[PDB]
């Protein structure tokens, strides 16, 4: 077990290893209940190729145990073809030599800043979860998620947003997750409330 | 593997170990397909603190492999705050010193008597599954379940109840799961039918 | 880990071992992320008894990691009885001696030809997935699936069919998955398109 206690996770930066995984600051993962370091959470991601899709995780993300990000696009499976069998990849069989490569990229998988991901939540290829979004446990994300949206379910569907639309708009504008640490510590007292408007002022002020 | 065969489970009483887990008689768990004893089914449950929420399981429960009961309330994550990041818990960072503890208990998780839980069913913090309830496999229970309700799905939703409302009412009144063993063996022939009304009489009689 | 790379699966024929598992040609499974060979994907399947239900997999199936086929019917759990507790199986307890066997078979689980099963998809007892069907990941299949249906979700529900009804009808008639290899290689160029009608002609012709 890469982890010592169910109550102690480790930084992404201190455990990520596949070059095609770009994690941000302070984002962490706690997988004591799945025992593997964060690298194995990225399924089918080639550490070799620069040609593949990449998993990108924003800053300040708290990631639950056993989360999984399915990669490698279709894996050479074309549902619109007469057969979903990856003939092209089945080398040995000489008969399958003429097979064309049905593989298709899907685009980098992007997880925004401050995304709270539930244990065992699974993300399909190419999704883009927005900042602040909250992914429920066991949630199977099959599409893009909006900033500050609370989703959950198989398939995952938005249940509501964390703040008002205005609130959100303000949060998106001050982007505290990009704030110099000194200011994050400064505004700390306000980051522990739901007073977006207050925070917004404290921001506008400091900016001067 | 704590288990010898996919077809042989062990008593909760003979494997539970966290002091904050109170299992009842005859309730059993079979986790050959997940290999760990029942203690690891309670996620994030502190065996140390008397201050935490507890997992309580009634009598005569049959629990499928890999079931999981997510504990520790919010784990210090406040979705209504400007940030869902557990700053307070991120010690090292001196900047995060002023952070307030966003943690919140959720209440004991209660699983009634005779609850049949499917393999890999996952229960969220603070739910209360009622007696007789049947939890489908892979079912993600996010709220209270009623006695004799058959649920399933992500999110889990009642599909129907096992018996009539009257039937249920009778079952709830005689509470066979609390019956002295001699009477359980006695009424055995009737516990293997759907004749609640018959059982109810056999009960009323013996009571005299 | 029975598997060497997340990108390299093995034939069912080269790893199946329970006698009650009948896999077809070219069908493969890649479980690097679950590390166990295909035999453990069949949950509660007795390799001993000829009396039990069997798991049957067609030809040309691509099976994702950690897929699972729940077997053993009800496992002796009768929801329509007053108790869902498998008394009959709880030997030790002499009191439970009179218990009747609530067990019930459910019928072989049949997975058709060319079924593409997503990682961690779980099939309940007795379902029958039709040829060409596509099972989404994490999909919990609780009932029969039609040929060329694309399902997903907990519970799994058809999202749409891969081809037209006519298209389907043609595909079902030529059954390429039963074609002598020489013809499969022959028609290879067409098996890599969505031109069912074209394929159908190429077929009708060769037949002469």
């Amino acid at each position: 077990n890469y982890f010592e206690s169910p109550f102690r996770g480790k930084l992404l930066s201190e455990q990520v290893s596949n070059p095609n995984i770009r994690v941000g600051r302070y984002s962490y993962y706690s997988g004591y209940y799945h025992g593997h370091s964060f690298d194995d959470c990225a399924r089918y991601l080639m550490p070799d190729r620069d040609d593949v899709d990449k998993l990108v995780i924003g800053s300040f993300c708290s990631i639950g145990s056993g989360a999984a990000f399915i990669m490698a696009g279709n894996q050479g499976h074309r549902a619109e073809w007469a057969s979903t069998f990856p003939f092209h990849f089945m080398h040995e069989e000489p008969a399958f030599a003429g097979a064309v490569n049905g593989y298709q990229p899907a685009g980098d998988t992007l997880i925004g800043h401050e995304v709270w991901i539930g244990t065992e939540a699974m993300f399909m290829p190419g999704v883009r979860v927005g900042h602040g979004a909250i992914i429920g446990s066991r949630a199977l994300v099959t599409g893009d998620v909006e900033p500050y949206a609370i989703v959950g379910g198989n398939p995952a569907r938005t249940i509501r947003k964390r703040f008002s639309d205005g609130d959100i708009q303000n949060l998106l504008e001050m982007a505290w997750w990009d704030w110099p640490l000194a200011d994050i510590e400064a505004a700390m007292p306000l980051l522990c409330t739901g007073d977006i408007p207050a925070l917004y002022q404290h921001w506008k002020q400091r900016q001067a």
